[PDB]
């Protein structure tokens, strides 16, 4: 009856207090219980009103973290949120954050290991190497461009 609810809030409050989470992992963490939609949706909409379930604060802080303890760049980041049930709109005003000075910087921290792990290497395959690496870890081309300009000032 109404211990449907209340049993429902007390998980809820018990999975956040912890670590932080997307709306979605609440809104079938719900269902781990067996508590119907019509419930489900009264207690999101209250734990989003007490700012207890914030998408836009969970995606940047996501952002924030892997900027911060990752290699990986921001198409990554993104299908990682998408993952946890972010909406693609959210995703990208977080990914805001990662700016392209930012990212070049921690690329070109990456390539520089890279060019002394293949230092045996042509220049060419040397780059391409790199390049490849960059790019299946996230980073777009033109990011990627502008690492591989950087890494040959040095």
């Amino acid at each position: 009856l109404a211990d449907d609810i209340s049993k429902g809030y007390n998980a809820a409050l018990n999975y956040l207090s912890y670590q932080l989470r997307t709306r979605k992992e609440v809104e079938d963490k719900l269902r781990s219980l067996d508590i119907h939609e019509d419930y489900i949706s009264e207690i999101i909409n209250k734990l989003i009103d007490l700012d207890l379930i914030n998408d836009k604060n969970y995606a940047e802080s996501y952002v924030r973290t892997m900027m911060n303890t990752s290699d990986k760049g921001p198409k990554v980041i993104k299908l990682n949120l998408s993952k946890k049930g972010i909406d693609d709109n959210i995703a990208e005003d977080a990914l805001i954050l990662y700016t392209d000075k930012l990212q070049v910087e921690k690329g070109v921290t990456l390539a520089e290991k890279l060019a002394n792990r293949y230092s045996h290497d042509s220049y060419r395959n040397k780059q391409n190497k790199i390049k490849q690496s960059l790019l299946t870890k996230g980073f777009s081309y033109d990011i990627i461009d502008t690492i591989i300009q950087e890494l040959d000032l040095i």
